[PDB]
């Protein structure tokens, strides 16, 4: 039903209290690698089955720009990546499925910039290609920084598990 | 490419600079350090017969991520397991004695279909070294797996790292 989410109402899904427990949360600080969620449906997109929209804001400060590397800070690849994960377990979980999500994978990632300290705001956009009803989401997305494309991802893939459902 | 196996703080000593040298590739200092000591690396053998690295993280609850992801669901991140793939394709090509700074250039299909949860004892990490191309950039591509207490639980194929004596252009 709605649309947009502020940071606290993603703080408030990494606690379980936005689509309940046993269903998808976020990660909490230091793992969620999301301010907000701009914008999030499930029509239009690339593929006509949903799109998000969503912001992480940039300084100086954040903790991995210490340790990755000294003398040449810049974000992680990784963590955009699982931004996006981050982001199509959130979808699920809004669609109103059960189930904790996992990761399962994706078919290409590109890497082809980078985050640096100087930067003001990262922008994730994914584009829901499939839902399969286990349930899972199968979407791409990229990663932007201060209006630049440096990531890309094809066929991130993110299920949804029960009681029933293992590993 | 002398050394066959490297300590924790032969890697931490590496996260400073100080291993192969400022300017040459760095694995990165906790908390991104996914890895606690290599095993074995060595440029012949492996399944492709040009190269491969064994490499080890240690498990306990007390791991920072367990506390975040998810709150009342612990699991080890499958990216930071990726990462850890990344991380040692790079300190292969520094190893190697090429110069310049690694980054990640991506990789295909990964696949997780295991999970690693705080009552684990041991990761291991298998790559193994599809091609080095030296022709203008240096880079490398390779197959990776990554298990849990003897268990396989992800997979990466065609994963890719590139060194540059010049980041300046991204
Ligand atoms: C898909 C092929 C073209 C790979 N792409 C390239 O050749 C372009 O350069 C790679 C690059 C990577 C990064 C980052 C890496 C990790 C965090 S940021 O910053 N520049």
């Amino acid at each position: 039903k709605q649309h947009a989410f502020t940071r606290e109402d993603l703080l408030r899904c990494s606690r379980g209290e936005l689509f309940g427990p046993g269903n998808a949360q976020l990660p909490a600080p230091n793992m969620l690698m999301i301010d907000r969620i701009v914008h999030i449906s499930d029509v239009g997109g690339k593929y006509g089955k949903g799109e998000l929209v969503a912001e992480l804001d940039i300084n100086p400060d954040l903790w991995f720009f210490a340790c990755h590397f000294e003398g040449d800070p810049v974000m992680p690849g990784c963590l955009g990546l699982d931004a996006m994960w981050q982001l199509v377990g959130f979808y699920l979980g809004w669609q109103g499925n059960p189930g904790r999500g996992r990761a399962l994978g994706s078919g290409e990632v590109k890497f082809f910039g980078q985050v640096l300290p100087t930067a003001k705001k990262v922008t994730y956009n994914i584009h829901i290609k499939r839902t399969i009803n286990l349930v899972l989401a199968i979407a791409d997305g990229t990663v932007s920084v201060d209006g630049r494309e440096i990531y890309s991802a094809e066929g991130l893939r993110v299920g949804l598990f029960t009681s029933t459902d293992s590993f």
